[PDB]
């Protein structure tokens, strides 16, 4: 192996690959990145059976093609200490030499056959993603997903494909809040009419680092593979049947109040200094907030005026988890939000203002939430 | 007590007091700020026996004088979440009320009499600091002082006052490196011709957050008290004798090299990617750097051209600790540095080239063998 590459190209590829390495035992191949030069490209990959990344960068010059490995952490540390000019990488019998002007480094390579095979699938489902809407939905939904949840399938995010109606539904929950969206007019190529892929939280968080728009998503009902111009990412799916979210959603809502998002954030944040739960009191022209499960002797109260009068005969009292209410508001792209309610003891919905209106670039995430009693 | 104060003034004051609170036990008065209104001022204190800060802010309107307390962490959290308009603070029995228009809060107070009284000293030494030299010395030397030092007097920074010749010496060490400076022409008032104060690392760090120039330093040999227009700070001193740092320093050096600071920083940083220690080779027109305690078959090499020839016939070899060498260079204000050596196994010195507003820190360092 012998090549020249751009320092910036190489450093960037190495940063992304860090999260796929077990870095603590430097003597194990699990701490190494597999290297392969083929034609005018350097391929770098770090993976195991469950999750992995294969990246590539263009060579500036190419002299010998071949394979090798190198400790990924030490490789990034070295490159980040160099100038922004080309770097010469060259093997010397199970050792990689790294050269930039007057600086030179040797690191040992391991057997490249000890690296696991990068998997390849025959897809049952595939889409092209040319806009930010899907990763937006992933980013907005992620905070409600618990990796340690009891129900196996709730520890990841749900992607439910309806190729008949051309919708991709994206759903996450911890049983206390459920956040969802239904992305429209998605060109879904599938052998099945309805197929479900559950991505583990771990993999979801890596997808947010690696992709934005202009990538493909493919799956065979076992693995998910995602690819853009630079990267090929894969993860194993979570096996099982994610519960039907549409049967959990209430049919109708008695009341639907249009309220100020930032005003509600401020007030809830303010009251949550002393308590994880809050008592919300909605009147015709006011919203009152009080700390609820604070230690005794501690109180925090505030209110806010509602100019555009709510349809409230009396006074609606709702106990809410502060953090969960905030995160639901944080997932909304509008300046106002709709709070849809039945009784104080039953689930309530938080969603954007004009949620039925169609969007292109971003997802609209709605959140159903169990209230606190009293 | 009752007082209407500015949100930002109160917020800012509370942020500074956080480091002086033991926040983990909220049932302890160590987690509380002492509040007192007197005339046009709200005084806020956070302290124990060992360290403390007293601050104040102003009111413009009528108030009521009195005392009270409040959990300092909870108070900051509340005030940081409020709007940028006036905040009314008022005691109501054993509770502090906070009011900003539609927002209102009550928090339990503890007995203000349990609050440790803020110390007043009869100073045996005092200085007026009207320039950043001292805090500059503190900042530059602080990294060599380990707070977890098992030898007690080395856990703090030395301030050695020489009344007779108007010099303040400031010194830190961990036994592997010793960093020092002699601050000339300082108006020292003191009841002895020589006196020494050792400030704990803890306190040294807080001083850097609070003070810069235009402050007084005072001590009675037991507490240090530092004061500006805004704040009064104190700390307990570390008791015992700081070792004679002056007898440690070599009298003469066989070799003295004037070298580039940033180039050495870069080359050492580069080699320290694979090692904690480095082998330095100085030749007439070259400086070579190699990783030394790197693992089997791991190597990092680089070199730098020295345009102005060094004064050596045979190449000089020196093993160094990378991090200690870097921090010694980080303490220098000049673009070049003087490295002074005897044998490769003898202590070596780093200092500025060509040694009002900045202190000059020299660092003496034990080398690594081979
Ligand atoms: O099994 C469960 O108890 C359960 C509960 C919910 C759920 C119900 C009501 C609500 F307001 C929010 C939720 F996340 C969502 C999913 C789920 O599996
Ligand atoms: O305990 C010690 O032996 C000891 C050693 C030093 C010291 C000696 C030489 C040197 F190059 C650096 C040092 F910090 C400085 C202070 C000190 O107390």
């Amino acid at each position: 192996m012998k090549i020249s590459v751009s320092k910036n190209d190489l450093e960037n590829a190495l940063r992304y690959l860090q999260a796929f390495l077990d870095k603590k035992d430097a003597s194990s191949i699990a701490s190494h990145i597999h290297l392969e030069v083929i034609k005018e490209k350097l391929f770098l990959k770090a993976s195991d059976s469950d999750i992995g990344l294969k990246s590539y960068i263009f060579t500036q010059s190419s002299d010998k093609e071949g394979v090798g490995t190198i400790n990924g952490k030490k490789f990034l540390d070295i490159i980040s200490c160099l100038k922004d000019s080309n770097i010469i990488l060259e093997t010397k019998d199970d050792s990689l030499a790294i050269k930039q002007n007057k600086s030179s480094f040797k690191l040992p390579m391991f057997d490249a056959d000890e690296f696991p095979e990068f998997p390849v699938i025959d897809p049952k489902v595939s889409i092209e993603v040319n806009a930010p809407f899907l990763v937006d939905a992933f980013k907005k939904i992620a905070p409600v997903i618990e990796q340690t949840s009891h129900k196996r399938e709730l520890a990841g995010i749900l992607m439910q494909f309806d190729q008949k109606h051309q919708t991709l539904s994206v759903v996450g929950t911890d049983t206390k809040r459920l956040s969802y969206t239904q992305l429209e007019k998605i060109s879904i190529h599938s052998t099945e009419e309805d197929i479900s892929c559950i991505l583990p939280k771990r993999a979801l968080l890596e997808i947010l680092k690696l992709f934005y728009e202009n990538f493909s998503f493919k799956s065979d009902g076992m693995l998910a593979v995602i690819e853009n111009e630079m990267h090929t990412f894969f993860t194993k799916l979570i096996d099982g049947n994610y519960p039907d979210y549409q049967k959990i959603l209430p049919k109708e809502y008695i009341s639907s109040f249009t309220l100020g998002k930032e005003e509600f954030k401020e007030s809830i944040k303010l009251c949550s200094s002393l308590s994880s739960t809050i008592k919300l009191t909605l009147e015709k022209n006011n919203a009152l907030f009080e700390s609820l499960d604070s230690e005794h002797s501690e109180t925090a109260k505030t209110s806010v005026e509602i100019e555009k009068g709510l349809d409230i005969e009396k006074a609606f009292h709702l106990g809410v988890n502060a953090k969960f209410f905030l995160e639901a508001l944080n997932a909304l792209g509008t300046t106002q939000f709709v709070l849809r309610c039945n009784e104080p003891s039953s689930p309530f919905l938080i969603q954007e203002s004009l949620d039925e209106k169609q969007s292109h670039l971003n997802a609209k995430i709605s959140t159903l939430m169990m209230p606190i009693t009293l």
